[PDB]
């Protein structure tokens, strides 16, 4: 109800990857119930960026994302004062990255403010020499952790030359407001595209599409 069916989406995200810093607004739409977003980037600073665009673009919201009946809703339950969340992505040639993102909702708008570190990239390594193509689609484990609700995925960049650089995914998700109850255990699949492009990746257009389900 506090959760409209049409949403827009304001974005900032500052960071550093293997010390290289940047900023990066975003500005997007999307519909919480049907588990659809998408957002036009544009990096501020620091562009062009020497390093795969791919690795940032799961940290540009688990509202966007439809949920069953049966399936308790932590994330539509957190509005309007928002939740907060944390991410260590862990890369298979030792590259370990930490974003957060606090959210918070104003009207007909959520804001978020991102950060984003990235560091141990091997400079002749598919991120630092821009190999990647895409993320795989997902499916994101949810469950309780010591009263934190907490997301595992193992997520899969194809390179070119038909190969996959793999990395963990661990999120924790915290609700702003005491007492908002957690979920029981469950899935999320998720699907997340680039859409269009400028030349280095100054201008990017990004869609996801999301949907919870118990496994069946």
């Amino acid at each position: 109800s506090a959760i409209k069916p049409d949403m827009k989406i304001k974005l900032r995200m500052e960071g550093n990857v293997n010390g290289h810093h940047f900023v990066i607004d975003g500005d997007g739409t999307g519909k919480p119930f049907e588990g659809k977003q998408s957002m036009d980037l544009e990096v501020k600073e620091g562009g062009p960026l020497p390093f795969a665009f791919d690795i940032l673009t799961t940290a540009f919201n688990r509202v966007f994302a439809k949920y069953p009946d049966n399936i308790q809703d932590y994330f539509k339950q957190s509005f309007p004062k928002g939740y907060s969340w944390e991410r260590s992505l862990t890369f298979e040639d030792g590259g370990i990255c930490n974003a957060r993102n606090d959210i918070t909702m104003e009207g007909d708008t959520f804001y978020n403010k991102v950060r984003f570190y990235g560091t141990n990239f091997p400079a002749n390594g598919p991120v630092m020499q821009k190999k990647t193509l895409k993320w795989e689609p997902s499916t994101e484990k949810m469950y309780v952790r010591d009263g934190v609700l907490t997301g595992d995925v193992e997520m899969a960049l194809l390179l070119e030359g038909n190969a996959h650089y793999r990395c963990d995914f661990r999120t924790t998700y915290k609700a702003k407001e005491k007492g908002v109850k957690l979920p029981g255990a469950h899935f999320v699949d998720h699907c997340i595209e680039i859409l269009s492009h400028d030349k280095d990746y100054n201008k990017v257009k990004l869609y996801e599409h999301a949907v919870a389900h118990s496994g069946l």
